[PDB]
């Protein structure tokens, strides 16, 4: 909040892509809650405690969405709920420094986070709720429904896999592989079958290899993937230090966390990583983000046959799935891959609390610990919006100012991020005034949203010195 910082986008911001979000987008969210709590009591018996319980979670969802709908102000958390829910003390904390803010005119981040906030109270108040996962539903369905692209990532796994040992025995192919793997790690469910349809060195090395790569890439607007490979390829040849750590601050479940397993496993194998942690959320949010159950769901689902129809164990597919699930689970034995989940990620903290500063909800803690990372990899816009304070920034503003005492406190980053959200740095000169005039032709007034439709992305680094 100095003189040149910029303020968060609002609620109330005229013509943003975040207006549109919370007058729009909540309501929805929260009424599709309302009937997939509906879907899942199908399933079960229609009377008891577990029933009611459920009924009353139904009727205090509708009253928080049309609370949303009238723009009533944001209430403080009880101290019952406090400590039922575990609620961080922060939110309350905020709400006094910003008194009687209303949906109407809030801050975007804060808002949002409230939102999943005021949904996990009603669950965790009901006994019979308090690990149910409202989201899980569609997580599921939507991972399902990624069949095709995830048989093709395994059996180019299992490709890969002897190559991979002989790169760590000892290159410019690897450095192909680096860029597919985060790519596709980027762009997640968005990722185009003309990437991953190339399950083997020799394709991914062709020209039609080579073309899904630059048509990747043309989105991608601002692009360090070059700085990353750098620490890692760096850190792999020195003698001196042989722990090479790299975090994952992830995103959605589903296919996308199987890429980032996937970026993990090549990481791993070819000696780029020796150790991968995984931060993820503790509660359930923002529809898809990963919970620590997440994990154990997708292991479960690559195994499961009904889920995913590979046919007969004997068939490549099916080979190449339990091959996948079976490192996963051997890497978590050894160690390899580790997963956290932490209460910090679920607060309204932006990452300028990523720092020795924040010593009440864990921020100094987490910040700390990062700084012994070779990389900290934060995947998707949440993130990114939490990088840069989801401020409005111009968009042209450099990386280390955007994100504030992250470009000095030693933590090396490296952001990957689809563009879905109206804060945007770090662009070359123009750039936004050239794809915001493309953009204004099929979406009139809305040029600047070319940046929260999902189809640029950027990949951004900072050494953190
Ligand atoms: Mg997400």
């Amino acid at each position: 909040g100095h003189m040149t910082i910029p303020g968060r986008f609002m609620t109330i911001d005229k013509g943003t892509f975040g207006e549109y979000t919370a007058s729009t987008r909540w309501p929805i969210i929260i009424q599709n809650a309302i009937d997939d709590l509906s879907k899942h009591q199908e399933t079960e018996k229609s009377n008891g405690t577990k029933f009611e319980q459920g009924e009353v979670i139904k009727k205090e969802l509708k009253e928080f969405r049309q609370e949303i709908i009238d723009r009533v102000p944001l209430r403080p958390f009880t101290e019952e709920e406090i400590k039922i829910a575990n609620v961080p003390l922060s939110f309350n904390e905020y709400l006094k420094k910003h008194p009687e803010v209303n949906w109407g005119a809030v801050e975007w981040l804060f808002s949002e986070v409230y939102l999943y906030r005021r949904v996990n109270v009603l669950f965790q108040r009901q006994c019979e709720w308090a690990k149910f996962d409202i989201f899980n539903r569609l997580k599921q369905s939507t991972f399902e429904s990624s069949f095709y692209g995830v048989v093709e990532l395994a059996l180019r796994y299992e490709n890969l896999l002897p190559q991979l040992r002989e790169m760590k025995q000892n290159d410019d192919i690897l450095k192909v592989l680096f860029k597919e793997f985060i790519e596709i790690s980027l762009w997640g469910n968005a990722t185009d079958l003309s990437l991953l349809t190339n399950a083997t060195l020799e394709d991914i090395k062709s020209i039609q290899g080579a073309k899904a790569r630059a048509a990747s890439e043309s989105k991608i607007v601002v692009n360090d993937t070059e700085k990353a490979w750098e620490v890692l390829t760096k850190a792999r040849a020195d003698a001196n230090s042989r722990e090479i750590r790299v975090d994952f601050v992830l995103d959605n479940s589903g296919f996308e966390l199987y890429a980032d397993l996937m970026l993990a496993a090549f990481l791993l194998q070819s000696g780029l990583a020796t150790k991968c942690i995984f931060h993820a959320k503790d509660i359930p949010y923002m529809v898809s983000d990963v919970m620590l159950k997440d994990f154990d769901i997708l292991v479960h689902d690559l195994r499961d046959r009904e889920f995913f129809p590979s046919g007969e164990p004997s068939t490549k597919e099916s080979r190449a799935l339990d091959l996948f699930a079976g490192e996963m689970e051997k890497f978590v034995s050894s160690g390899k891959i580790e997963f956290r989940e932490d209460s910090f990620w679920t607060t309204e903290l932006d990452y300028w609390n990523l720092d020795a500063n924040e010593t009440k909800y864990h921020g100094s803690i987490l910040h700390k610990d990062l700084q012994k990372s070779n990389l900290v990899i934060f995947k998707g816009d949440l993130n990114y919006r939490k990088l840069t304070g989801d401020r409005k920034w111009p968009r042209t503003t450099k990386w280390e100012t955007a994100i504030g005492p992250l470009a000095t406190n030693g933590i090396t980053s490296l952001s990957l991020r689809t563009c879905k959200a109206d804060v945007q740095v770090a662009l070359p000169e123009g750039l936004d005034a050239k794809l915001s005039q493309e953009w204004e032709k099929e979406n009139p007034g809305r040029g600047s949203w070319w940046c929260c439709s999902g189809k640029w992305a950027v990949i951004c680094f900072c050494s953190g010195i």
